[PDB]
DNA sequence: AATCTATCACCGCAAGGGATAAATATCTAACACCGTGCGTGTTGACTATTTTACCTCTGGCGGTGATAATGGTTGCATGTACTAAGGAGGTTGT
């Protein structure tokens, strides 16, 4: 599950991005990882200026 | 190209299963003996191994019959689709 700081609905758009923001719906059901423990874990992602 | 933390797990290291090999006991087989009978030997009489001789098989092949017999057989090449060539001959032209 994934909670984002503009796509409050997937008809979306934040300009400054290059998906607009429908195209960032590409790695996320895509990212994996291991986890040493419990069934629910969290990360954040929080890219800052130009960039990836 | 070295460092490790943090995976999914192999090792960390207790248990226990099968194995095989020892000892025993059974099996069979290898042999040495014996007895049988056959293929151990020379000799001898047989009869039919081979040869040649003779008397007389089998099959080599050469030879050709006569009351007369004197107009014959032969069946389906192909039925389509083409069209290129040669053949015909009268004539209206070259």
């Amino acid at each position: 599950e994934v909670e984002i700081d503009g796509v409050l609905h997937e008809y979306s758009t934040k300009e400054g991005v290059q998906e607009d923001i429908l195209e960032i719906l590409l790695n996320l059901k895509g990212l994996a990882v291991r986890v040493q423990g419990k069934d629910e874990v969290i990360l954040t992602l929080n890219k800052s200026g130009i960039g990836p």
